[PDB]
């Protein structure tokens, strides 16, 4: 399916509830916050972005603990939720997506598969998480990554 | 040219130097910080971007000084100044690129035509900077605003 149409999708309905969306990424890069950008009205909902790619980037900017990232490593469900907090505070937003995972072609150091990302969207602190195991070259399981957060965000916006 | 290309040129000559990039990006969208995610080694060079796209977001996460901002607005030679300031400090690294611009199709408020782009590469607080003004449609200046944000710098590091 095609990014941009899905995104512009998911943005309308972000704009219907007057929600504002901040986004934290690892593996995908900032091709999430791109995603966001590209759309004709993106300051109506969104404004922040942050790219953590290491652990201590992910301990700098988002305050993931140190703890958490030797216990379960950046790849975790319990990452995941401390980087979506650590944004949803930042930015001062409604709903904060983190994105965290192994793009390609190597694996985790933990054996952990290439394209494994772990998701979160954090909606005022009810964070929902969200494994998933892509197939593909690196730049695939970056695009598909990309794609589920928005489509799934879709998906939770009314239950929520 | 070649995003991907002239990207791994100018890593492999910031490896060579050990020196450490971080970004702050507003109308490119996170398109920056993508590519150098992209890249084989990123965590040898780089491992924080942000994406700032409103003033706000430029006060909140770079502390862009309010009074610079209602006097120049974000695309100027001051703001990408003070981003450049922000993010080379909030991420402890060497070298900050900020570039700020209006991707189009729209132009500024203020008359600034679609496809200007004011870049700063600070080195350790010594900024430089530079306007330009793309020709295309918003995506391709997107692209183009990469690779020159890329390819400035792969000439600027050898002096500096």
């Amino acid at each position: 399916q095609n990014t941009h149409e899905l995104t512009t999708r998911v943005a309308r309905a972000l704009i219907a509830r007057g929600w504002r969306l901040t986004t934290a990424e690892s593996c995908t890069g900032g091709n999430l916050a791109a995603a966001l950008c590209a759309q004709a009205d993106t300051a109506a909902f969104y404004d922040t972005g942050v790219v953590t790619f290491s652990d201590e980037a992910k301990r700098n900017v988002l305050q993931v603990r140190a703890e958490t990232l030797a216990v379960h490593s950046a790849v975790s469900e319990a990452c995941v939720q401390e980087m979506s907090t650590g944004i949803l505070t930042l930015a001062g937003a409604d709903i904060a997506i983190a994105i965290s995972g192994y793009a390609g072609p190597e694996g985790g150091e933990d054996g952990t598969p290439a394209g494994t990302v772990w998701f979160a969207w954090n909606f005022r602190g009810q964070i929902e998480t969200q494994r998933m195991r892509f197939t593909g070259d690196c730049e695939a399981v970056v695009a598909q990554a990309v794609r589920f957060a928005m489509a799934a965000l879709g998906e939770k916006l009314a239950h929520w």
